[PDB]
């Protein structure tokens, strides 16, 4: 993991626009931004407003694409369902609680089940809220005000049980939770990128983007091809910086493989 750690003592990118003044209170770590080549630009804004097309996201795709992003900060909502929808998600990762250890690590964003809210030129209807063991399914229905043709499902998966410290003592939960987003991924039909999100977006974000990109790998090719946690990492990591913050993160991948090939 060191090697890794290291091998990022200096950025081989550029993330000169979340740097910009105006979009300094659209971040929530000053230090955590997107390299300009692969960040989420947002088309369609605000006329009022100078930069309307940032949010720090990247687009994550293996070389089933991905989104990572921050959680949503109150005046990043109604960029985020601009992102959603521009981008034609059909399926959200949420794997941080609201506020964990005391502090806001996402903003709601999401209305309430048979509710219905407006941001900015998004109306979003909950149509339906299931909650299994270790996360919530909420089925929401996206749209732009002034065209309800455009309307679409975006199902939220909300991983709920990840512990406030370290990382789960056992990698179950998040492979019936992964294997679920895949499927449901999978059965809509020209579904865009899946995100999925955290407090900063790359520390637990990127252990999932990661263990499911690797679990993919299994799916296709079985329990005997080459997995190389480390030359995937940096895969990712060149699309979007600091994927995976910890060791414990990195051993749980490891975890979460192996007990994958395990289940099969
Ligand atoms: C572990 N870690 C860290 C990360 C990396 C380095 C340091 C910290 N620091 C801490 O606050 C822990 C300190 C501690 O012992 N508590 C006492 C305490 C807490 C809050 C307070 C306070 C005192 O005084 C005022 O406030 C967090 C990130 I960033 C991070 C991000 C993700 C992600 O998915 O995005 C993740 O899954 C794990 C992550």
């Amino acid at each position: 993991f060191e090697t890794l750690q290291q091998q990022e003592c200096k950025l081989l990118y550029s993330r000169k626009e979340g740097q910009r003044q105006e979009n300094k209170n659209k971040n929530r770590y000053k230090n955590i931004l997107p390299f300009d080549h692969t960040r989420v630009v947002l088309h369609d804004g605000d006329p009022n407003e100078p930069v309307s097309d940032y949010i720090n996201a990247n687009i994550i795709m293996p070389e089933k694409s991905y989104i990572a992003t921050q959680g949503c900060l109150q005046n990043t909502v109604n960029d985020f369902w601009r992102m959603v929808f521009q981008e034609n998600s059909r399926v959200i990762v949420m794997t941080t609680k609201e506020v964990e250890r005391g502090k806001s690590k996402c903003v709601k964003y999401w209305p309430d089940e048979y509710a219905l809210k407006e941001y900015g030129v998004m109306r979003v209807r909950n149509v339906k809220e299931s909650a299994a063991h270790d996360y919530t399914l909420r089925e929401l229905k996206l749209s732009k005000v002034g065209q309800g043709n455009t309307e679409r499902t975006v199902w939220q998966y909300h991983f709920r049980t990840w512990p406030d410290h370290g990382v789960p003592s056992d990698p179950g939960g998040v492979l019936d939770f992964l294997e679920e987003v895949h499927h449901k991924q999978e059965s809509i039909m020209d579904a865009g990128p899946v995100v999925v999100h955290c407090s900063a977006g790359i520390g637990r974000t990127g252990t999932f983007i990661v263990i499911d990109i690797l679990i993919d790998i299994i799916r296709e090719k079985g329990v005997d091809c080459d997995i190389d946690v480390p030359k995937t990492i940096q895969m990712v990591r060149s699309q979007r910086s600091g994927m995976v913050q910890t060791e414990a993160q990195y051993r749980f991948i490891y975890m979460a493989v192996q007990h994958y090939i395990e289940t099969l």
